[PDB]
């Protein structure tokens, strides 16, 4: 009783784009950015380029994913192309991901950017829950940045239809369970990660030992810059029972209200030619 995935895979020209610049390296292969110009179209579309063995089928099943999701903070799939290398072709969001941003940004960052991104990261897993997707992989280096007020979940080679010790839920942890409730937990940390600016959770501690401490009743300490109001949601995140932590269409609610007087919940010291150029958002096709 499941619907038709009826999500278009497009297949691109290697000739449609122009790498500009590398942007990373490593085990996957190579991240760029560029220009995809459509054949004949009149624009220009910034866009991340990522470019031997069966790593050619998980690379195919974050194609499938990001092509089957639609929401103003999910990124989406561009295209693929198919050369004697697979591309996975997207928006470039060229801000970087959200946990470099804060950890270069510390001391410009206000309580309203904070508490907005975290509004936004609970709209895109909230379409993700929509869609019966479980993300498995959130956390603030798998959030990108389109520009400062607007960011978006990326990394979709974990999720599922219905390990990073440190950001999984206990139950994941003892018996590989993992639900949207199990995404919450992960939401927890992440928004751990923001308000401490980009620390390490559970700093020093090997994961071997995660399970255990978590089991005793250990959590992550309430950040500096948080209330109460704000830490509490935190630690509701990381109860043990996982029907009893919030909803994401809760926590878009909660974060909301406090993004309308952010003040009284984060205490912060101080708190080129290109004519046809157009962003992925505003490049829209039937
Ligand atoms: C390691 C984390 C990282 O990438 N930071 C970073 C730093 C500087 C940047 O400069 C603009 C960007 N921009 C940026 C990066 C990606 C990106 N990245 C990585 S990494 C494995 N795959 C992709 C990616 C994923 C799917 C695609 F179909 C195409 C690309 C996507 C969009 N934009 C990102």
């Amino acid at each position: 009783g499941e619907a038709p995935n009826q999500a278009l895979l497009r297949i691109l020209k290697e000739t449609e784009f122009k790498k500009i610049k590398v942007l990373g390296s490593g085990a996957f292969g190579t991240v760029y950015k560029g220009l995809w110009i459509p054949e004949g179209e009149k624009v220009k579309i910034p866009v991340a380029i990522k470019e031997s063995p069966k790593a050619n089928k998980e690379i195919l099943d974050e194609a499938y994913v990001m092509a089957s999701v639609d929401n103003p903070h999910v990124c989406r799939l561009l295209g693929i192309c198919l050369t004697s290398t697979v591309q996975l072709i997207t928006q470039l969001m060229p801000f970087g991901c959200l946990l470099d941003y804060v950890r270069e940004h510390k001391d410009n960052i206000g309580s309203q950017y904070l508490l907005n991104w975290c509004v936004q990261i609970a709209k895109g897993m909230n379409y993700l829950e929509d869609r019966r997707l479980v993300h498995r992989d959130l956390a603030a280096r798998n959030v990108l940045v389109k520009t400062p007020q607007h960011v978006k979940i990326t990394d979709f080679g974990l999720a599922k239809l219905l390990v990073p010790i440190k950001w999984m839920a206990l139950e994941s942890i003892l018996h590989r369970i993992y639900t949207h409730q199990s995404d919450v937990w992960s939401y927890g940390v992440t928004v751990w990660e923001l308000m401490t600016f980009g620390s390490k959770p559970y700093d020093g501690i090997p994961a071997s030992e995660i399970s255990s401490i978590l089991e005793k009743g250990e959590r992550l300490p309430q950040p500096p810059i948080c209330t109460i109001d704000v830490y509490m949601i935190m630690v509701k995140c990381w109860m043990i029972d996982a029907d009893s932590r919030p909803k994401f269409r809760e926590l878009i609610i909660e974060f909301s209200k406090m993004a309308r007087d952010p003040q009284r919940y984060l205490v912060i010291q101080g708190d080129e030619d290109m004519d046809d150029v157009v962003d992925a958002d505003e490049y829209l096709i039937p």
